[PDB]
């Protein structure tokens, strides 16, 4: 690439190591929030929107529970999250402002993003036209750029944890599986319709899977509905795993040909794992007309800016039963989450 490229990379990465040597921890506690609504939530953590008693700032508060993070055997995962998002710097990731931790629960406090998910929006609106989902792909090759570059594997791509931001541009959120991986790592981990074949299948897998994930999400966006779609998970295993896929007659032909590139079973011909990298998707046809430093630039105008009413507007957010945020007079779990 151009040494331009190469230098940006270095840098990052020096930047990331420093702090990943050295993590921030316990910076700030909960008596310096006020509770505003829950936003999600999850079988060992929820996210609720928070402002700072002092400040006035708004937050995205994600709350794990130490129990259940032990039950549900996602210590190292839960450790993993924070020492990453702690450590790194990008236009298109949210970025952890403070963390903590107390006898009951983990605390991550990010930005908050009050345009919502991009699952709703590409819900309300059935598809996003090519132009529409090539800017955000653009968005998402470059970080995974990024993360890779950095030896991360992010493993949780999908619709979900893509926020929208006031610009309109996204910013990924969720690092609960994403990982440090030099070579090959094996956990079963992700959501079913975006697994790769090589993690259903039980193999050491690498950064391969986050380039096959695009493709799920390119398809995803273009067409309104993921490529491998069943009602058990077990069925869309097989579909994964065939090596086929269907594409809809409204698809581009460029669309096509990239997601044959990414959707491809054999991990060792898949784009992204290839000699070239990551420029065999960035020259590919289908972004002939991506300005990709403009987009790093966030010079690009984008396809719409979320409708919300200020940074404290929760409109593009969904309702949840409002439960307590209790701290155990106990601590729980003190030496498994010590780093944290
Ligand atoms: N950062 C955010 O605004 C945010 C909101 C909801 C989530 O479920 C996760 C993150």
């Amino acid at each position: 690439e151009q040494e331009s490229v190469k230098e940006f990379l270095a840098k990052a990465k020096e930047e990331f190591l420093k702090k990943w040597e050295s993590p921030s921890q316990n910076t700030a506690q909960l008596d310096h929030f006020d509770r505003i609504k829950t936003l999600g939530t999850g079988s060992f953590g929820r996210v609720m929107l928070v402002k700072h008693k002092e400040t006035g700032n708004h937050y995205a508060m994600k709350i794990l529970d130490k129990q259940k993070v032990v039950k549900l055997k996602q210590i190292e995962h839960t450790l993993n999250e924070k020492r990453i998002l702690q450590a790194v710097n990008f236009p298109f990731l949210v970025k952890l402002e403070f963390s903590f931790k107390d006898n009951s629960n983990l605390y991550m406090v990010m930005e908050y993003v009050p345009g919502g998910e991009m699952f709703s929006h590409l819900r309300r609106i059935g598809r996003f036209s090519e132009p529409h989902a090539r800017f955000y792909a653009a968005q998402i090759v470059l970080t995974f750029e990024y993360l890779h570059s950095l030896d991360l594997i992010y493993r949780d791509l999908k619709p979900e944890n893509l926020l929208i931001d006031q610009q309109g541009y996204i910013q990924v959120t969720d690092f609960g599986f994403a990982k440090r991986v030099k070579g090959r790592t094996w956990t079963l981990c992700g959501t079913p319709e975006y697994l790769a074949p090589e993690i259903i299948l039980s193999k050491g897998y690498n950064k391969a899977v986050d380039w096959w994930a695009l493709g799920v999400l390119i398809y995803e966006m273009a067409a309104g509905y993921p490529p491998f779609f069943a009602d058990q998970p077990i069925q869309i295993y097989e579909k994964i795993v065939s090596g086929k896929v269907r594409f809809p007659s409204h698809f581009s032909s460029d669309l096509k040909d990239l997601l044959r590139n990414l959707l491809q079973v054999d991990l060792t011909k898949r784009f992204g794992n290839l000699k070239n990298g990551v420029n065999d998707i960035k020259n590919h046809k289908w972004f002939a007309t991506t300005d990709w430093i403009a987009i790093y630039q966030r010079k690009v105008e984008a396809p719409f800016i979320p409708k919300f009413k200020g940074p404290g507007d929760t409109s593009n957010f969904d309702d949840y039963e409002e439960e307590e945020i209790r701290v155990s007079i106990n601590e729980k779990c003190g030496k498994e989450f010590t780093e944290f």
